[PDB]
């Protein structure tokens, strides 16, 4: 029957932003001191809008701001070279939005000069100022998702034995009823895919995961497939709040025992950036007889050309 | 000699966003039922980013929240109506942000049952259509300045007698001098505007307003003209925080008595919306003979081709 | 066979302090101005207060709106509170839990006392009917005038459960004492393992495994108060009024009674952590326990004095 | 004439409880092990404490500790006991002295429910850390509290070593305004400074208090350094008095060289931390100069309650 496995190679025609996992990976083979100067001049280079308000983030960012300039260098050196210490390990134990919130707050106290700033004529490495040329030539929506997934891969591994208690995140309800848009697909008229979408754009992600089989998966762009209600619930309510998707275009095709393969193209905005970046995306459904996602791929697209790529089955 | 009213001519042909100060009468003109609705409208039909975290705020925002819908309801219209009631007082203590973030705060909630919504089947008073008519037209950087100008005027008179001690907001450190940005603006290369414009851009108000003179005046768009370094300071900590100033042309003119006028046209983005709404503005500045500023005005331009009506 | 209405009978001679719903009902049935000039006068005439509560966002926001009013407006908010006036804040109040309530006027009362809350007038006369109330209180013993005071500001503001009432604030429940770390109270005449299962739960503050300990349809009757029925609602109470008190029982007397139940009468003193050692407030604790060692009822009553404390009369 | 040297000796006869300082040494002579058992068996002796450390740093950097594995919990443990260097030694030493015991307190009650690391089970005490148990158990209410206070105030690292960071400030608390302050009455005494001094401590009108100072004079707390100028005295008094209650009880003035006069009061001080609980036994030595102004007040925690009664004319 249909495995995860088989379902990931769905519309094999879909091109990818491969200089997303291409550039994260040279980034994160320099040293320190290069990573850290990437990080100010992709940041700087780059109309962001903004969480580390909790306790726990808002306290180390507090003793980072008490640190001498050299004290603040040595801790992020740590957070770059994945060293242990507290910090790193208290890092690790972060939700995504908490991570950015807190690199967000270091980067408005350097330029407040709060903290120690890049040393001043400070020379990238060779290979440094390619990953730098690399990451200018890609789009918006590349750069935002190669700045975001260098931060998060920074402290300590979260799942190392001896990690922190992982921080919690309350639940924002979702959107009532009443007050939710309702999206239109240009040749789609899929309940299930309509349903998804129209849930995730409320932040109903009770509502989104039930229509996931009980062994079904979901796939982040660029990440190992997420397979169950349990761990797929846990990643939305981290990675998918206040998201929102604008679909544009589908195709929907009858497979084989009844299946269906689905493909919507179409704009997602974060509220890290608003309507000031629309990532290019792709959303791959594989849904059973029964109308159970049995699983999805969101993918970041090379470019907007990607959007009106829709091939048919040969 | 010139004065502040003399000041305010300067540059005549500039064509002002009427339309603002129109629909935000017509609005105060409604009664509570309909200014609520059209609040909601407006939020819904426009992508804004954000504060009210700060302890009376919060508090305020809480205590609406464990309300049942009727009292809430009775509360946002006390706010709409500008009743003399304690919710309003402390509104009114308010700084523009906390203002903005209360009412953003009540809209979200709006949207998630939490706070009584606008009734399915309440209908707009004729009048009230047409204000929300008047909105949809106007271009977003006029939108954006009906809603804040609308929800700002809302609770009681701050300065009012009986008025409540007005709430502080901690100061924001400027940009170091190593990471501002010098603006370029094509045909001015005046020092004066040139260093007001930086300055502004690195939340540099203490920089900016040693600009003036003593009783040197700004004067905000469609607002009184505020005179002295210390009330344009004030102005400048509550209303100008992370305001990004985009100028693309200027010109200069000299005058009578050595003073020179200088009109700058360009964007303005705020926090608010960040990069997805430029205002159309225009400034206008009286510079003395030594180099400060006598007056300078901050206007919303009628549209995108009062951007080129230098003449 | 026992309902609530006849265990509520038990240790028939129990001397409870019927001072305090006299004085409370009095203090209730005064002016607003003699009200406030009566409460003033406690917190300085008793000022060994140990403490807050109201640190919680809705509370502090609401003591922040006070601090920001003038004077006269202050006044008129706590006018409002004494006449028990349907306003947005006597709501909010209404909501507040014992320990919130009490840490509010706690901040008003520190706030006059440094010219931020608008004070008594100076030279304030009390009434004669105000004048009669603060002797009460005054005659009344150590751990009665807190009692007053507490049952006094708690009953301001609105009726809590009155139509249109506020959604009522929840605290953080903190986690319990554990059991490596507890003391075990011995109380002398007692070896009852539910008396002093209930007693040890409670100064742990695990107040699931004291709620544990009772029946189903089981109640428990704090003093000059209705009984609480069943589990869920007495764990509420526990939860919003027990947080960090200390039982100190000294003695008691159990008897068999019909149907093998077990009657445990049990005397002492309790301390709140709002006066710690200060205040210790002589208590009796009257349990009728079933043949399975489940609590069926418990009454704690507040002793008209200390004589009471040795009433252990058998029958 | 008259030297803080010289000041230091006047009331010669009174007797200081000198078992505070012994014990506060002999504890730091240990181990961290012994050290952090001595302050659990110490502390259980201690629930009728009735309390801070909500300051934003300190609330961080105990949610750190809390979401650390028991293993490292203990290890930041040791780090202060040890005195080591590390960020957490550095920001404890930088906050107040109200925040470290806020601090300690914290660490004392998740003890107690579970959530910090126990003394592990069946630990014995070193010979000579059962001695300082020992001696902690017959110390007097006052001393008891002194010693646990002192000792966990020195834990950390040196607050103004190299590298430290920047010390947190805690809020000034506004002074009882006139209409609502209490008058001491000394049995013996009408000194109008010896009065307005206590009266202003007692309303924490520190500004007041220290206008009561000649512009050298000092203050000497007990078992501590004198600390001299009006500026130094202000500081500490905002730091360690606020919410002090003196309840002098009977004193002797004595007219001495150059005018000056010498005033001797005991009676009791409490703390917020205890209330009515615990009222330590302390004499104030005052040399004021003749214009009225204070050249030296010496605070000193007595041996036992007989120097209450300690009151002799020479």
């Amino acid at each position: 029957s249909f495995t995860i496995q088989s379902a990931q190679s769905i519309f094999p025609g879909t091109l990818v932003a491969d200089i997303v996992p291409t550039v994260v990976e040279s980034f994160s083979q320099l040293n320190a001191e290069d990573q850290l100067a990437l990080l100010w001049f992709a940041y700087t280079e780059m109309r962001s809008i903004t969480a580390a308000n909790m306790i726990l983030a808002q306290g180390l960012l507090e003793q980072i701001k008490q640190m001498p300039f050299e004290a603040q260098t040595q801790v992020m050196y740590d957070l770059a070279n994945r060293a242990d210490t507290p910090l790193c390990r208290s890092y690790a134990s972060f939700t995504v939005n908490i991570k950015l919130g807190f690199w967000y707050q270091l980067g408005e106290w350097m330029a407040q000069g709060i903290v120690a700033p890049i040393p001043e004529g400070y020379k990238l490495s060779p290979k440094a100022a390619d990953v730098l040329q690399a990451i200018r030539n890609a789009d918006s929506g590349q750069q935002i998702t190669i700045l975001r997934n260098t931060v998060i891969s920074m402290g300590f591994d979260p799942n190392a034995p001896g990690s922190y208690k992982k921080v919690t995140e309350p639940v924002s309800p979702p959107t009532a009823p009443a007050f939710r848009t309702k999206v239109t697909i240009e040749g789609i008229n899929n309940a299930t895919v309509l349903g998804y979408i129209n849930n995730m754009n409320a932040n109903d992600f009770d509502a989104a995961v039930a229509l996931f089989r009980s062994e079904g998966a979901l796939q982040p762009p660029f990440e190992r497939p997420i397979v169950g209600q349990d761990a797929i619930r846990a990643y939305m309510r981290e990675e998918c709040q206040g998201l929102k998707m604008i679909p544009e275009r589908g195709i929907s095709e009858p497979v084989e025992d009844g299946y269906t393969q689905v493909k919507v193209t179409g704009k997602v905005q974060t509220p890290w950036f608003g309507a000031s970046v629309g990532m290019n995306i792709a959303w791959r459904f594989l849904i059973d007889p029964q109308g159970k996602i049995f699983f999805v791929a969101i993918d970041l697209l090379a470019s907007p050309k990607e959007l009106l790529n829709l091939v048919r089955k040969h």
